[PDB]
């Protein structure tokens, strides 16, 4: 589950972020099947992605690393526990950080921002992203803990060859 | 208390700071009425300020975010501890911030520097400050919290209209 | 210990560091005579001198601040701990952040990254570093702590002028 581990055995099948992030939820370490949201100041598509996505999801936002507006709050990060979902990383700002701190949930932002974010659907779902020098696309599996971020395209922990 | 609820209910009334502040203070949430000072390299006037502003206050004080020396040190948060001063918030840096992690007030500041300020007492107290994209007016009010600061023209916990 | 009481004492024979760093290890304050090493990207040559330099020793590596492979990891941590260092200020990344940050010794870094770092023995160990604005000599002392980092050409709490 370290992400150092994880380089050591397979930095060839793996993505390395760039982008360096700060941990908000209780939990510093979490990884899980990616889902992805391409968003800028709006977080309806976050919201419906936490909504849906199976458990142990990580969902990867991209908000474009704007510092205008939080794509989520406590809200959405409750939604994300009552649904058991791995964790959220977000290209982007978040608020209610002292409460995400205290829930059971990984959550990297690259800060915090008190405005709420556009409320108009406008952005995609399951699309690829691209941002930190990575590709994230759906259905690929990332890693995360207080050393980094890596992103494999597929499970390396239940791979044989 | 929190700066997004505030925004949720008052962002037409409210100024977001731009700038991310690093939290030093024992206390993570605080807020008041603002008392200005401005200077450069040089703390005379922030003392000053300490040991007369009113109980409650938040001083502000436009450092021009120089990385050069302290503005602040545990002395001088001494001081806001025993006159009930609610906090300071820093365009520059502080010392001696382990020591202040311990005491009961918010201390904002862009980072930390070991070495002490100018004691000539250039600057001025009660202007009008401009920096992180937001214009601070003495009597304003200031709130402040994880996830940013915000400013309003006045108290809007006891408005009506 | 203080950088902050150092500063006013011996300012005119100190050396301030403009590099501010994140601090990972168990100790936040740590202090002691300069043992240097100077490569990139490549830790051969701090494991070396991790296993060789006197008890008491703060090893500081110039790794150009390169982000792209940590410098040290838990196995040299645990070294400088077995081996009584004072601790390891590194112009680079670091890993295993998390079994770092309860073990007993100082490690400062300008941030994490899961990939391991070459191993090829290439860079010089006793050499005169230059970064963050500092010259760092061997046998120099370095004095660090929450608020930043001094350097001295000699034991400033041994002498008497």
């Amino acid at each position: 589950m370290k992400t150092a581990d994880l380089c050591d055995q397979f930095l060839d099948e793996l993505q390395v972020c760039e982008l360096p992030f700060q941990s908000y939820g209780g939990k510093r370490m979490f990884s899980g099947p990616i889902a992805t949201v391409d968003v800028f100041e709006d977080n309806v598509l976050v919201r419906e992605a936490l909504e849906t996505v199976p458990p142990g999801t990580v969902l990867v936002v991209d908000g474009k690393g704007s510092r205008r507006v939080a794509l989520l709050g406590d809200r959405l990060a409750q939604i994300a526990c009552e649904r058991g979902l791995a964790g959220v990383i977000i290209h982007g700002c978040i608020r209610d950080s002292a409460e995400i701190g205290a829930m059971p949930i990984g959550v990297m932002a690259i800060g915090t921002c008190p405005v709420k974010s556009k409320k108009e659907g406008k952005g995609a779902r399951d699309v690829v992203l691209e941002f930190g020098g990575v590709r994230w696309e759906p259905g690929a599996y990332v890693y995360a803990d207080a050393d980094g971020v890596v992103v494999a395209n597929k499970d390396l922990l239940a791979k044989n060859g």
